[PDB]
């Protein structure tokens, strides 16, 4: 007994890639192939469709009825999985395909580190080995945020975290502007609230979107991908000598991989298993990873 | 600014739905505590932008499952109501059924009241937990979890445990059948809340990751305090005569000592349940029907789309 409909890979493959998705999946190809992005990421790009479409759809039947003059406000689809399994990947290849679609041409990702944090917030309370967790995030402002687009908001902005300095951008804001559909991503998104008191109004992060993406993979696996970025790191963006984590390139190949072990092992590890892993079944589809980032398995939430 | 469409009641009559016969017949008992005024301009058209809610995922099942090649039928779409005790939930619940079931395209529908879910008297009691009936730790969860589980997994014949308020108890090997309808109506105090965390690694679902849409019934504490002092007073005038009754004893008090007893209740119990596990959760909702002291509708809130 199950609520997911479930799909191997050949059962998935029960459309085409244009110039056009060739050109805004830029960068994007080269990492996820040619192959992988034409089987499982443009069909589930077509699957989205028909939940966005739907909605649109709902949207206009029910504000007719209801004789609400008011615009749609924007689908909102999360990504969630641990640190390093592909979440940013996986939306910006949903970025540039959902976007090929007449209904919905306007796609924004929002990333949740955005709402980390900084450093020096982090580092007075403790929590620099800690970011990524729920503490180390600043929630009412992710909230007051995906509450500003559900609300229909114009011009919403959206912090900024740079991976290459390790820290909030102060100062520095992406735009959301009411688009068709927003791709929320990050770690935390299939968690609840700290309840400060018990009287605390409660919502989530999940109240505010209308379908969740968990991307799985075994934890084993998931290491291997982050030791193998921060390695990748290691022989481009940190020689940069204002880069965050500098100090990495003057330690050997197999000091960076053990150090990078050592921060999976006792930071991201321990937050994907206390805090990611789970709230994994509150997601409406599972996509399943194998060690060499195919999609071997797709879990879809019955209707 | 606001993640909610809003009416007044002006305005969500400014929405052909007639109350026919057959909606009167199965109103029977509802009409006379509703009134055939708020039936008729509040929930006849607001089981009409429910029944859009369901035919469109109804639709959307059907396009998706042919997309994706899939024969499995439909599940049922799920709407929760949650709010404070005796703030009318039940009431809305039934008054929801009659008139959702008018529609060709989901004519049944189920009812299910968590109270079901409750723990029995002696296992609340064993645990100290007469005092919290109605707070999250009186429920048992995971037989909850696991039936909104089935429906949702498409599962026939889920038998749901059900409870007597005269009793005060669930009752012992008395089960209803919900049986893959089109729309199970999910009515209970704590719906919207979440799960509590033995371990930081237990696997965690909530209620409304079941569920398709929830309405929240709302109004102030003082108003809701009468309800549900007027509530055990109506019993105390005739189900409590009832030897048998759980509250039986209650007979031998006054009117006035009863209403003492049902003022005291609702202040250390109904109403702290409803400050610290219900309203906070009130923004969940994704509609909130907002009652003045006569119960009359004066407020909706709906999520926009
Ligand atoms: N589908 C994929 N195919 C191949 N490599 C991938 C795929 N998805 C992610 N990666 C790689 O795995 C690592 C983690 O990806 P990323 O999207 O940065 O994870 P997250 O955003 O969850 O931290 C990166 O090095 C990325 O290049
Ligand atoms: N819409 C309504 N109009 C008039 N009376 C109502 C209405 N809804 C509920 N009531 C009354 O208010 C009390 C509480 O209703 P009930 O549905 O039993 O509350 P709950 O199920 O939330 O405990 C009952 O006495 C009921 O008759």
């Amino acid at each position: 007994i199950t609520p997911y409909l479930q799909f191997n890979r050949q059962q998935w493959g029960n459309l085409t890639l244009t110039e056009s998705d060739l050109d805004k999946l830029q960068g994007q190809i080269e990492i996820v192939s040619l192959k992988e992005v034409t089987e499982i990421y443009l069909p589930l790009s077509r699957l989205l469709s028909f939940y966005v479409t739907a909605r649109q759809t709902l949207q206009q039947a029910t504000y007719q009825f209801l004789g609400k003059p008011e615009p749609k406000v924007p689908y909102i689809i999360g990504i969630a999985g641990s640190v390093a399994v592909g979440k940013s990947t996986t939306s910006r290849v949903l970025k540039a395909l959902l976007s090929r679609w007449p209904d919905h041409p306007n796609v924004e990702v929002i990333t949740t580190d955005g709402f980390l944090y900084s450093n020096a917030k982090l580092e007075k309370q403790g929590l620099m080995k800690r970011k990524g967790f729920p503490e180390s995030y600043d929630m009412p402002s992710l909230l007051r945020v995906l509450n500003a687009i559900k609300s229909g908001q114009r011009n919403v902005r959206i912090p900024v975290y740079s991976h290459h300095y390790y820290d909030i951008v102060r100062g520095q804001y992406e735009i959301v502007d009411q688009p068709d559909i927003v791709i929320l991503e990050g770690l935390n998104i299939l968690q609840t609230g700290v309840r400060k008191t018990l009287q605390q109004l409660q919502v989530f992060v999940s109240d505010f979107f209308d379908f969740s993406l968990f991307v799985d993979a075994q934890a084993q696996v998931i290491q291997k991908w982050y030791i193998d970025r921060v390695l990748s790191f290691w022989r481009t963006t940190f020689k940069d000598p204002h880069s965050y984590f500098h100090y990495l390139t003057q330690m050997s190949e197999t000091e960076v991989a053990a150090f990078a072990k050592h921060v999976w092992n006792e930071i991201n590890k321990v937050n994907l298993m206390e805090n990611i892993l789970p709230y994994k079944n509150r997601a409406q589809l599972i996509l399943e990873k194998a060690a060499d980032h195919s999609i071997q398995k797709v879990y879809l939430r019955k209707i």
